[PDB]
């Protein structure tokens, strides 16, 4: 295929609520957004867009939403494990990182920097995995995980040691804009993308749409929020004919991590429905 | 030792957020009980009521308390490891059945009636065990697993197929009295009680202060309520020590279940603080 692939991720339960609580905290905001349009008032203009935030932060940890109860240690030998249990992204890369791992390669992943970056790093530590952060932070493989900061990375006071290709650029948010100029970079280094999407959240929203209208469009924001909304209760959950391919715990990808010039071994990114101000009242009342 | 032990379990981190979210909901109420003792407007009274049943359907599990996004079938293979990963409780209790299940036994657990019992029926078909209900619901081995309500059995509709002892008694909620008739006529059906309660939760409040304190008493409700809400930073985290017991899946405990006899493995019931009115409204600013 193109280079370009999605891997559709599951969502914790936790991660669902959070989602559904999420927008109904919004649901006054949601419905003056959709009623006026076309003038859309900035405490509502933005009421939206912190919404999406929000439920894009949840949708990669709940950790990156809500402090408490977070551990005091992100280096203890179970925090891996716990982190994975709360998204159901963590788990699916920890998963990929179990296959990737038996391989002598540079895998780079970008992510939004700060907390989520601290996560990352924190998850892979039960990974058999060396960790490069190019960030100037932080807490015998024959992989190196290199963690890119999606919003500017600075390769002249922190540049690549690796001396190789990067086999694979993962993404785990739809923060990542890989067609910048710093991300072209890693992607030629001498690079398929894999794309960490939640199934239905804004994850996927954001990433379809984004063909669609591209750009702060006006239908691109709208359709976003309105299936973020909508899809709210079929957050995370997989078409029947994925789940012994997530069940056998991604082994089904080895082949393509053998030959990356083989193609995509799993569906294109589901279409979404473009949905209607008044197919957004209805999914509001119920 | 006694013959009555406890086996403190962990709260998921969904758990946790959502005692934190019902002690929130009720914050106003909190700081009308206890400032205005000496009367206590039932408003407020049942106000206190509700807050520890919801705070104790939760400590078991969310599913008791938050219905939607609960899986249409409980019967599919995947349900039981879902419903432990969500309940530090419904864990430990997999791992003790996983130890169990090894023998030649009977053993008895009792619960609230109602969706309780449909979840630890789902929870156990997990474990290598046959399950009997005495409710007239429900949806080769060694083990047996008998699932009885703390809310009134009904043997002569009911009776126990058994033939033989109860090698144990396992407490699920703060719901079971064992002391009433029916649950003393399972204990001596020729037997231990181990009571699941999850560390620092309204179970652990309920437990130490039902010694001190008894019924409906004037100083338990408020202590119990005081302790709930101060102790809900610590809710299911364990005691340093007690940490490689539960990791190692609770081997910990095969000799006891050898020999019943055998002195309890593990410490006793930890105290909990008595707590001021003052107490309480500091932790509720923070």
């Amino acid at each position: 295929t193109s280079g370009d692939y999605w891997l559709p991720t599951t969502m914790s339960l936790y991660q669902k609520e959070l989602t559904d609580q999420i927008v109904s905290l919004h649901y006054s905001d949601i419905l003056r957004y959709f009623e006026t349009s076309h003038y859309k008032e900035d405490v509502i203009l933005e009421s939206m867009k912190t919404m999406c935030l929000n439920g894009s932060l949840v949708a990669t940890h709940p950790y990156l939403l809500i402090d408490h109860y977070m551990p005091k240690s992100l280096i203890t030998r179970d925090v891996p494990a716990h982190l994975a249990e709360n998204s159901g992204k963590f788990s699916v890369l920890r998963d990929l990182i179990n296959l990737v791992q038996e391989y002598e390669t540079e895998t780079a992943i970008v992510c939004r920097p700060g907390r989520t970056m601290d996560l990352l790093e924190a998850l892979l530590l039960g990974n058999k995995v060396h960790i490069k952060r190019y960030d100037g932070h932080s807490i015998d493989f024959s992989c190196t995980v290199h963690l890119f900061s999606s919003e500017g990375i600075n390769f002249t006071k922190y540049p690549i040691k690796s001396k190789a290709r990067f086999d694979m650029l993962i993404c785990l948010d739809t923060t990542v804009d890989t067609s910048q100029k710093d991300i072209q970079y890693l992607l030629q280094y001498k690079a398929p993308i894999v794309r960490l999407v939640a199934i239905n959240s804004i994850d996927h929203c954001r990433l379809f749409f984004g063909k669609k209208f591209d750009k702060n469009s006006r239908e691109y924001l709208e359709n976003v929020t309105a299936a973020m909304v909508i899809l709210r209760d079929r957050l995370g959950t997989l078409p029947p004919d994925l789940r012994p391919i997530y069940s056998q715990k991604l082994h089904y990808l080895v082949e393509w991590l053998e030959n990356p010039t083989v193609p995509w071994p799993l569906p294109d990114i589901y279409p979404l429905k473009q949905y209607t101000s008044m197919d957004v009242e209805r999914s509001l009342l119920t």
